[PDB]
């Protein structure tokens, strides 16, 4: 029999462009070893799994495998492979990118990804093991400022930008990333209205994410349904100073949560502001 194992994929059905450009980042089968035993987390989409990848000098490097599950249709792995490449584009500190893509003779492709040993950044902050500073919480929201000024000078908008979608390496770089109906608790007014997302409506995505910092993860709007999102919002209600939060970190959450878009401070001058901010903060 021909199994979920053997699955064979038709290059020649993906637009061309798409198989070049993975062709730039292929890694060949033979220098990854994908630990199908570890999984770090699995969807009804894909999976992820510890791998090993050997470099040109032969040594170890730790990295993250992302893999369909079961394939059944050509969408789904153009799809796949379309958001890997995005990631190509990227090279920044502050953002994810990819090591590279394995496609065997049979199967899934294989999205390789750099390993961060501290998972998302909002399971790390609410581990009361990890208990971070304020100060090293301010310095988070500054390294997510930075991320999303370069991914706006590309004109790339998020769309979900979230501390769950951020994620910690082992020397606690901050990488923005999205895992991948509506995350309505981020999202700008404008965006619950007409649901078109801008850069402007990533500022006030950013804005929440800055406050989960400060709260150490507690969840937006606990008090208010999903439904009940855009009444309060319209009334010009946001979400209140944390405790301990620093009174000009919070005006610049306030201002990334402007009603009127174009008033909402660039990420560029929000990674002034909060350069300024976290320099100040003795802690
Ligand atoms: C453009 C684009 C396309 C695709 C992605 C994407 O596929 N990201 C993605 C993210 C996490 C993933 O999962 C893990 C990876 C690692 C690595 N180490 N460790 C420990 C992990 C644990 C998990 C884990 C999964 N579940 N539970 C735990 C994962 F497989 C794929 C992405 O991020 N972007 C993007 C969008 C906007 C930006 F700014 C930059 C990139």
């Amino acid at each position: 029999p021909l199994l979920q194992n053997t699955v064979h994929i038709d290059l020649s059905a993906l637009n061309p462009e798409l198989v070049q450009a993975v062709q730039h980042v292929v890694i060949g089968p033979s220098s990854l070893i994908v630990h199908f035993n570890e999984v770090i987390g699995r969807g009804h989409f894909g999976c992820v799994y510890h791998g090993t990848l050997l470099d040109n000098d032969g040594k170890k490097i730790h990295c993250a495998v992302k893999s369909l599950n079961r394939i059944t249709d050509i969408g789904e792995v153009s799809q796949f492979l379309t958001e890997g490449i995005i990631m190509k584009d990227f090279s920044h500190p502050n953002v994810l990118s990819l090591l590279g893509i394995c496609l065997r003779s049979e199967g899934s492709p294989l999205v390789v990804l750099p390993y961060m040993k501290h998972g998302d950044l909002r399971n790390f902050i609410r581990n009361e093991t990890h208990n971070p500073t304020v100060k090293d919480l301010i310095g988070f929201g500054l390294q997510v400022a930075k991320g999303m000024k370069y991914l706006a000078s590309k004109k790339f908008v998020h769309r979900d930008l979230a501390a769950r979608n951020c994620m910690l390496d082992e020397k606690f770089t901050v990488k923005v990333a999205d895992f991948g109906k509506l995350p309505v608790k981020w999202m700008a007014l404008e965006s619950l209205q007409t649901q078109k997302f801008t850069t402007k409506s990533d500022v006030w995505s950013f804005g929440v994410l800055l406050w989960e910092l400060m709260t150490r993860g507690a969840p937006p709007y606990p008090d208010v349904n999903t439904f009940d999102i855009t009444v309060y919002l319209l009334q010009g209600r946001r979400l209140l100073q944390p405790e301990y939060c620093p009174d000009p970190l919070y005006e610049v959450m306030l201002k990334c949560w402007h009603p009127k878009a174009e008033m909402r401070p660039s990420f560029s001058e929000l990674v002034s502001r909060i350069s300024a901010i976290f320099s100040t903060f003795i802690g």
